[PDB]
């Protein structure tokens, strides 16, 4: 399964909705793809091997490789068709 990663900081308010759409796509493709959800402070080496430096941060992996990375404003739109694209 294709797999996409949120990465979260605590207390951020623009992180509130990138996290109700990853959590809205997440049930809308229950099965057909994986969602995990990494706290940069409680995981620090995880996002420091992704480089991953502002949060919210959504990055797409695939047969265990990184395929894409989606930083700064991010769309529900966005994200599901990296998702689409992964299914075939």
């Amino acid at each position: 399964l294709p797999v996409m990663v949120l990465f979260r900081k605590d207390n951020d308010e623009e992180a509130k909705k990138v996290e109700y759409i990853v959590r809205e796509l997440a049930q809308e493709f229950d099965g057909l793809i994986r969602v995990f959800y990494v706290d940069i402070n409680k995981a620090p080496e995880i996002a420091k091997k992704y480089n991953i430096t502002t949060t919210p941060t959504v990055a797409f992996f695939h047969n265990g490789e990184l395929k894409s990375v989606f930083t700064g404003a991010i769309t529900k739109d966005q994200l599901r068709d990296e998702i689409l694209k992964y299914l075939g």
